[PDB]
């Protein structure tokens, strides 16, 4: 078995190997990359996502979210408070202000310590889930706006044509902006490109050990657990690496820098934080190996997790028994 310790693997494809996305994902998995739940892909040196980032300031962040924490430093939840619209230019100015900017630090490890020590005492503002793309339409390789769609993958594997579309999303982050512990909708893959700015640190649990994370989470967030059998779908719970180590949860960590891709694999729980002002683009995708994860994915039916138009069809076809109860939560 390849990668039996489930380490995060880093890949350095050539420009030739960067031509066929599907085939490269399949190559990574042949080397055991999926076992970690997350891989890093450094693009060939000849590759670029677009020519410059000089003209992005007029993108609108219609609903910036202030991330308010409750709990203790190592075990907390966050809620998202809606703020007034601002432009990327305005957001970047806010991210760089004395109130929100990254503090002095020695190295990524010192900054990670400061994050976990201090995150709960601040409320950073996140421009998340903004439909759109920063890839130049003439970038042909690993252009997240030109990937094959999940609906076409389901049609190719299973023979059923379904409604729905699949498009990318932009994330504008600042120091301490946080992504809570989650797997993707319907335990899909995700791919994330860090277009510009400061780094993003990631934590991940190997898919084969996901249930151990879930069990710890039910212990650490007992009222949430009673309210919903899949409450990590709410994307509100954080658990520090210290707390995971104390409870014997296997995980790994890695820092993504501007110009690098990350791929999360089906049922790979992940969480993390941004180091300072940055802009990432991400999209879900599927392969033939996803299908069986899609069939088994947990669902939130308490009604909190409230998800896309396109997830309907996935649940309808892959999880017909759940469909009924899940759509009652969605309506
Ligand atoms: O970049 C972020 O805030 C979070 N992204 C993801 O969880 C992802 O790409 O799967
Ligand atoms: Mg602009
Ligand atoms: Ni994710
Ligand atoms: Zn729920």
């Amino acid at each position: 078995a390849q990668n039996p310790n489930c380490n995060i693997m880093i890949f350095h494809p050539t420009k030739e190997e960067f031509n066929d996305f599907d085939k490269y994902i399949a190559y990574m998995e042949s080397q055991g990359a999926h076992r970690a739940g997350l891989a890093k892909i450094i693009p060939p040196k000849e590759w670029k996502a677009r020519e410059t980032y000089d003209n992005i300031s007029e993108i609108l962040i219609a609903t910036p979210l202030q991330q308010v924490a409750s709990g203790r430093a190592g075990v907390f939840t966050q809620y998202h408070k809606k703020k007034k619209a601002m432009t990327v230019g305005e957001y970047r100015h806010l991210a760089n202000s004395k109130k929100y900017q990254t503090p002095p630090h020695q190295n990524f490890e010192d900054l990670e310590r400061k994050y976990w020590k201090n995150r709960i005492y601040n409320s950073p503002i996140y421009g998340a889930d903004i439909s759109g793309s920063l890839f130049d339409e003439n970038t042909k390789q690993w252009n997240l706006g030109h990937l094959g769609t999940i609906q076409d993958l389901l049609e190719k594997e299973c023979g059923v044509v379904i409604e729905g579309v699949n498009t990318p999303y932009l994330y504008f982050g600042m120091w301490k902006t946080t992504f809570a512990w989650h797997t993707e909708d319907m335990d899909l893959y995700s791919i994330n490109y860090l277009h510009l700015g400061e780094p993003k640190t990631w934590y991940v649990v190997p898919p084969e050990h996901g249930q151990r994370l879930e069990r710890l989470a039910r212990e650490l967030f007992p009222g949430s657990s009673r309210g919903c059998g899949a409450f990590l779908r709410h994307k509100v719970a954080l658990i520090s690496p210290t707390v995971l180590k104390e409870n014997g949860i296997p995980f790994n960590r890695i820092t993504q820098e501007a110009g690098e891709f990350m791929v999360t694999f089906p049922y790979g729980y992940h969480a993390g934080f941004n180091h300072g002002f940055n802009c990432a683009e991400a999209i879900n995708f599927a392969t033939p190996r996803w299908i069986d994860y899609g069939k088994m994915a947990s669902q939130c039916s308490c009604g909190e997790a409230r998800v896309t138009f396109s997830m309907d069809a996935f649940v309808r076809i892959l999880q017909p028994e759940r469909y009924d109860l899940w759509k009652r939560g969605q309506d």
